C-alpha cells in the first residue's frame, strides 16, 4: 500500500459525516461520499454497484460507516473494505442495535472490522464496549455511541489508512436484525402480558429522541404513539 | 339571602384559588384564605382547627375550593360547608382521583356537595363527568378537570350561594383512596405481570407534566423516575 492510501468514505449517517469530514481534513486524499438514499443536503452521491470499476481504480481503501447491505463481489476483490458498525460483532449485527440490546441484554458497542459477503460479519480490527444502564434509552445510549465511534476511529487511523493490523473472526457467529424486525418492535399489542420490565425495556429501546417508533391502536382504531422519559435519582 | 350571604372560602390550590378570585368579582361579601398546608405565594392563610368558633359565628357559608385542611366537626356542624372536588363522587373519593380512575376505569369528574365527617362524602348539589381517552395522562385529564370545575361552579354559584338547591347523596358508599395509596402506586415492580395495556395505564396515571411520581429500582439498587409520553394520530 505504501504512504499514499486514496480513501473513499461512504455513509449516510449524520454523525459519521462530520466524523468523516474530520477525517478528510486530517488526511486529504479522501472523498466522502453518501448512497442514493442518504438524506444529507449537499453531499456528493455514489451508486456503488454501478461505479466500481471507478472505484477500483481510483481508490485503494473504502471505508464504510453503518453499512446496511453488501458490497458488489467485484469491489471486494478489487479493493480493501472496511466497515465501521455501530454495534458490538457478532451481537445483535444489523439494523440499530442498541434498540435490540436494551430488549435482549447483550453487549453493544462500536466495531470496525474488514468486509466480507456477510453483514457486519467480517474479520474485527477494534472494537469497543458500550455500557447500558437501566435508565437508557436508544437515543442516549446512542449518543454515546457516536462519542465512542468518533474515539475508537480516530485511535485506530492510521493502522487502518495503512493496513497495519491483523484482523481476527469472532469466535461465534452472533445474531442479524433486520430492519423488518425493527418495524415488528414498533407495535404495541395492549394485550401482550409480560412483566413490567420487559415492558419497559421495549419502551426505552424504543424511544429515541421525538422518533414515533411505538405505537398502540385502542379499543376504538385510533393509533397512539408512545415514548418514556427515565431519569435516575441524583 | 342573596348579598346578604357572607362566604368563606378556604383553597390551597392555584386555579381552584383563581376561580375563588374571580367569583369574588361576582359576590361582594366574600373572604378568600389558605389552609396552613397552602403554599400559595401572597394569600393569607387560615387555621381552620384553631378558628372553628369564628368561623361559625361570622359566616353563613363555607367553600372549600380544595382546602386541604380536614374541617372538623364542630364547623362542618355549625355552618353550611360545601366542598368542589377534583372527582366523581362517589368514585375514587380522596386523593388524586384521576390517577386512580386512569387504572380502575371508574369514571373521574368535578362534583359539588355538601360536607360531612367522611372525606368527599355527603348530599350531591351537582357534577359534571370528564371522560379519560386513551392517550389521555394524569396531567392532561387534570387540566380538563380544572376547566370543568370552572364551568360547574359559574353555573351553580347562585343556588349553592342561596342553599336553594335539594342536595342528594350518592346511592352507594363508592370507595376511598388516601395519600398513603398514591405513595403506594408509585413504586412500579419490575417483575410484576400483566398486560401492555395495564402497564400503560398505570404510566400515563402517574404521568402529571413534570412531577417525578412513577419510579422503581434496578438490580443495582439505583432508583429511577419514569413517565410516558403519548401522542394520538393526528387525522
Ligand atoms: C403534589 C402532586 C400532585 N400531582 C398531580 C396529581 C394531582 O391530582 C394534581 C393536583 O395536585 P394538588 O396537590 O393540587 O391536589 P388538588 O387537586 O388540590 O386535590 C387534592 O386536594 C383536595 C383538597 C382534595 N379534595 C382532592 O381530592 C385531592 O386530590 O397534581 C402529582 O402527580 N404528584 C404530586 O406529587
Ligand atoms: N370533613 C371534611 N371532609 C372533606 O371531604 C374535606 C374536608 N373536611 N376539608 C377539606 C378537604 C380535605 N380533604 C382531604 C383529602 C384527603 C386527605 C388525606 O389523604 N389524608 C391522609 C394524610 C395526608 C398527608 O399525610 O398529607 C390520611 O391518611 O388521612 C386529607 C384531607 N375535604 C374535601 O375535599
Ligand atoms: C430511521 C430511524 C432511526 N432511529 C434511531 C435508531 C438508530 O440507531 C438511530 C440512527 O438512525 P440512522 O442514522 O437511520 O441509523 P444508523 O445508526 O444505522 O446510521 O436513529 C429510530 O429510532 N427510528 C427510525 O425510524
Ligand atoms: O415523529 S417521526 O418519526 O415521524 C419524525 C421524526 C423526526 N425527528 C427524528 C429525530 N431527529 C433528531 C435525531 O434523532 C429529529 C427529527
Ligand atoms: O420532580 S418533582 O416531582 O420533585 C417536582 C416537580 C415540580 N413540577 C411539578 C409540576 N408543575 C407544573 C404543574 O402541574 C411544575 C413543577
Ligand atoms: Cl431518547
Ligand atoms: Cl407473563
Ligand atoms: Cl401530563
Ligand atoms: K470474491
Ligand atoms: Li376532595
Ligand atoms: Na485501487
Ligand atoms: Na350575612
Ligand atoms: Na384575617
Ligand atoms: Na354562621
Amino acid at each position: 500500500q505504501g504512504h499514499m492510501v486514496t480513501i473513499l468514505i461512504l455513509t449516510d449517517n449524520v454523525h459519521a459525516h462530520a466524523l468523516a469530514v474530520d477525517l478528510q481534513a486530517r488526511h486529504g486524499d479522501m472523498d466522502v461520499y453518501q448512497s442514493p438514499i442518504g438524506q444529507l443536503p449537499g453531499v456528493p452521491r455514489c451508486d456503488v454497484a454501478e461505479r466500481v470499476a471507478e472505484i477500483v481504480e481510483r481508490y485503494d481503501l473504502v471505508l464504510s460507516f453503518h453499512c446496511k447491505q453488501r458490497f458488489p463481489a467485484a469491489l471486494i476483490d478489487g479493493v480493501r473494505c472496511v466497515n465501521v458498525h455501530p454495534g458490538f460483532n457478532p451481537y445483535n449485527r444489523g439494523w440499530f442495535p442498541q434498540v435490540f440490546s436494551i430488549i435482549d441484554g447483550q453487549k453493544v458497542g462500536v466495531t470496525i472490522h474488514e468486509i466480507d459477503d456477510q453483514l457486519d460479519h467480517g474479520p474485527i480490527i477494534a472494537q469497543r464496549e458500550c455500557a447500558i444502564e437501566s435508565w437508557d434509552s436508544s437515543g442516549s445510549v446512542y449518543a454515546r455511541l457516536m462519542d465512542i465511534e468518533r474515539e475508537l476511529v480516530l485511535e485506530h487511523f492510521d493502522a487502518i489508512r495503512d493496513g497495519s493490523y491483523t484482523a481476527k473472526s469472532p469466535a461465534t457467529e452472533g445474531n442479524l436484525n433486520l430492519k423488518k424486525d425493527f418495524e415488528q418492535l414498533r407495535r404495541l399489542d395492549l394485550n401482550e402480558r409480560g412483566t413490567f420490565g420487559h415492558f419497559l425495556n421495549r419502551l426505552r429501546a424504543l424511544t429515541h429522541d421525538d422518533f414515533r417508533n411505538a405505537w398502540f391502536v385502542d379499543a376504538s382504531g385510533r393509533k397512539v404513539f408512545v415514548r418514556v422519559v427515565l431519569e435516575p435519582e441524583k
